[PDB]
């Protein structure tokens, strides 16, 4: 069902659902590639226990691109230039107990635009949940390797400092990569990230590349100073 | 091998087919989009029993798109600006006796357009086919439900009118969308719905919508007063 | 890793690949429809004694046309009008016994154009090989019949001379297809063939046909005298 | 033998060495002391397998300072301006296997100035084989504390916010240094570092210091905020 429709604001209320949903569609008149630094919260509230966490303070644009990677794809429509689908579980829909609702909260918008939130119910529940989480490789140094285990997918910010990536599996085999191989291997699954309103299409973000983990137990991260990257992964696990 | 060209009248003479065919190529100097009014109609003339009907005058653009969606499209070539490919049997081609036929015919066509058939021939013989149902909801009703179990497939006739529409499964659970959901759910399982010849697709059409029937067994309707809503429905069966 | 960039000559040199890779990447500013006349050569050399030849003189038109079948395609950027991806094997990458290396060369290029080879690296070995063959019918004949047994894909070049294409299946039925028909059921499983650097997309090439040889055991051409048909085929085997 | 010579050009080539050499001698036009960003990197290559990297991306003048500490020295002469000979191995040859090779590469050079690369092969072969790491402490940071187990050599950065520095030995006592008790320690070892062209001599340099780790086990650096501090740590391990 229709959730909330924010424009005029810079900051969205705080957004409480109290039915079982399974996903989210996020429809705004700002295209994905003029997204600059919106951001979203969403998180489970407990009335007598500590609250569940699955996203805190995630960008639009990698909240987007992790949960439209595949055979769908963001599309547009003649009075939204972005309309996407993200879903919060595997299958079915989350269960809620007791004094349990959900809260969707969102940052950093512009003032003079549009944003809509929609909630999609499943007739199922599960106990699988997503989670997303942020690792960060600081400006000043040089290499840095940050352990992915059980993860199975991550975004990473696109810059020309970065030299290379190395990718040790599970057998211990460790791969040397360039991000001129890594972004043609990436877009040898999902070929078509975006469908514009006037018929043309996007194969991929100038900023942002989207990498399938698997049997995947590490990244190593060789580069240069003067910039710093981002990486958003997401996992999926029981709460 | 060709089955027929038609250009100058409004209306195709009976066109009959001897030979075993499994797939019918329908193309056109008209875009999908431009379709208005033309119909078909096709029926087998058993030998031993009964006929059997797999299409009533069923409107050219929801037997387009109820056999196009999927991994597949409706194409465009340099000469013709329309071309689909749709499938009467499942897997293998219609199984015909000594002196059965295949009756196809054409009605509401234009005079100063071009409409051609094609037939493919397949290896193997089946008795399951393809049937193309037609539902209708009328002017004064203002909630209906409709039984949509076994089949597959239906297309709409989207309407301003139409307020809700809620699936009923198989387990018992009720959901309530929207229209704008169910756009956004059914543009997730082909994001492309037809290639024009310069190149730009199209993600879908603004006066139809198709909606894939899975674990559903009924679907009700809240509508306003004042329009009638158009499904065609397809199933497949053994004859 | 980066294997050659050539530009400025007619024909690149030998060169050699010493660690075990799975997949070329070629890149170059020229598109999909302005390749005309290079050729790609492929090879594994032994030390001592014989070679094993995957790809002989191909055309590079129909080596990249018959690896990027399927979910995949040919990609652009704003620096390369053309990057493609072609796996050397199947699943893993090319296990190398004692003393032996893969060699690749290029013929037939354009002086005044840059191209670019990249290699990728694979956490596995295999044995499997793709191998590559060509295939001719003469032009001054009418009809003739082409046995290809053990190929799952082939490549045609276009004539207007081309009347008839029979097939021939494992069960004894034969089929007899036109150039359109082809053409049409081709489009069925890989709908996109390239993607454009501005946004658009080609459904095709105006003078090569791809088609998958599933329970395909032979083939019959009926076409008329003028012009010679040429036949690119893959095959996978054991080495 | 000689391996290459590089003028003009600010990297160099990948460099491939297919003789087991033992040592590499690096001559340049430019002091020691004048060095500032030049990169070295340097890796045993597989042809099938995981590569054995022994410095990557390893600043100039700390690859030279962690080889030629004790009885050496870096020389000079009428042309060449630093000489320097640097071990690969701890008695003989690097012993190539099957498909082996070294690769060696140069980064960030200096576009007016001349650089030579030479290899020293001896009768011997041997496994043992020298490895470099490098460790960071913040410049945000106060207190840090590292472990040098297993180390027997260690570059730092000479900077002034370092206060104190305090080993830790395998018998549990730890003793507390100052930057001038470091360097007269240090320079009670190797008293002479360089041997100028003309004939002077240097004891050390302004930047960088050298420290013996002998039944070391841990380092602490106490400090103030300001700057990074490095560590480029040598072992020595079977491959």
């Amino acid at each position: 069902m229709k959730i909330a429709t924010i424009t005029g604001v810079t900051k969205s209320p705080e957004l409480q659902v109290t039915k079982a949903i399974g996903a989210l569609i996020l429809s705004s008149d700002v295209a994905l590639s003029a997204l600059t630094t919106e951001k979203i919260s969403i998180y489970i509230e407990r009335g007598n226990g500590s609250n569940v966490i699955l996203a805190n303070k995630v960008l639009l644009k990698d909240f987007i691109l992790a949960s439209t990677y595949g055979t769908e794809n963001t599309q547009s429509d003649a009075d939204n230039a972005m309309i996407a689908l993200c879903e919060l579980a595997d299958e079915g829909s989350i269960y809620l107990a007791d004094k349990e609702s959900i809260k969707i909260t969102l940052e950093d918008l512009i003032s003079d635009k549009r944003y809509d939130l929609h909630g999609i119910e499943e007739p199922q529940q599960t106990n699988n949940l997503f989670f997303f989480e942020q690792k960060s490789v600081a400006s000043e140094e040089f290499n840095k390797k940050i352990d992915v285990q059980g993860f199975d997918l991550a975004i990473m910010t696109v810059d020309d400092s970065v030299s290379d990536l190395s990718y040790q599996y599970s057998n211990g085999q460790v791969v040397k990569y360039l991000p001129f191989e890594l972004q043609t291997l990436s877009r040898d699954i999902d070929p078509i990230q975006a469908v514009l309103s006037d018929g043309k299409v996007v194969q991929g973000l100038t900023d942002r590349l989207t990498l399938p983990l698997v049997a995947v137990v590490g990244i190593e991260i060789n580069k240069s100073q003067g910039s710093i990257i981002n990486f958003v992964v997401r996992c999926l696990k029981t709460v």
